[PDB]
């Protein structure tokens, strides 16, 4: 709520909010195995999950608890990490347009405009970097890049739209972004 | 031109780009009496001022060059210290308001707007500390709160004159009351 906009967190050339680091870095040593990371709620509240991104070492704290407060994170920041500028503009393109590649293309090109901060697309590449990392394990883990995707693409983007062919080439782009980090 | 935005050069807890901090440091140990300080065109051209501005220590140039690269700075920033959307509010404003401390009052108010990173208001900040540290030497260097806003509003407001007096006043006395 109080959550200052990504582009006042940090600034190149940090790579991700500190928040950020500190959140997902504790996640992915204590539930890079775990099979419902992500899937399960915890106990709190979202009052209870906001006082924890103020104040301590992050893995002293429950996995899902970590686990929550990472997506309370995401749906806390004043503008979400692909700004709606971003969003709309994709959500908007024809049916002729069907390439992933130009979708991405276009992702890209919009995200990193100078009318959008770069810290925009730094957040959204660590938080890539992270999810390639937990679909690496996905043999314990159970996680693959589609699903991450489907679990965290309404985080990114937090757009309320229909599901149309459109809202699934998002979906799309997120799964070939998370599965093309390295 | 690739000088990054205002937002991408600093954030919080920093109180202002590290580069212009350098630039406003070495100018003042060096210029602070000169009665021709950023009035003077030096002797180089912008492709080698922003060899400045990209990158050893600063007090080793000409202060002449120094005044010239941070208005190279200012002109060089994707987007200037004050926003478009914050002038254009402020210059349709024009005939119909005109008492100086309601727009000096509602500048404020738009800089500090959610849409705008903190850090343009941290950076206008900082240059009005200079232009006001510049202004208590000035029966020397002959800049006035006056007259520095003449020279530098069109920098922190880039416009190429007639609605813009109200915007050179709003600066004149944002520099006089650092206080």
């Amino acid at each position: 709520s109080t959550l200052p906009d990504l582009a006042e967190q940090f600034a190149p050339p940090d790579v991700a909010p500190p928040l950020l680091i500190k959140l997902v870095e504790a996640i992915e040593k204590k539930g890079l195995e775990c099979s419902t990371l992500y899937r399960t709620q915890s106990s709190s509240n979202p009052a209870e999950l906001r006082q924890l991104l103020d104040c301590l070492d992050l893995e002293m704290f429950d996995v899902h608890v970590l686990a929550d407060a990472f997506k309370r994170y995401l749906l806390d920041l004043p503008n979400p990490v692909i700004p709606v500028a971003v969003s709309s503009e994709l959500i908007s393109l024809a049916p002729e347009v069907q390439s992933s590649e130009e979708y991405i293309q276009l992702l890209k090109k919009l995200i990193r405009s100078p009318s959008i901060p770069h810290q925009y697309w730094l957040t959204l590449q660590y938080l890539l970097k992270h999810f390639f990392k937990l679909s690496q394990t996905s043999s314990k883990n159970l996680l693959n890049a589609r699903v991450l995707s489907e679990l965290f693409s309404p985080l990114l983007f937090r757009f309320p739209a229909a599901s149309s062919e459109n809202t699934e080439h998002l979906i799309k782009i997120i799964e070939i972004l998370i599965s093309t980090e390295w």
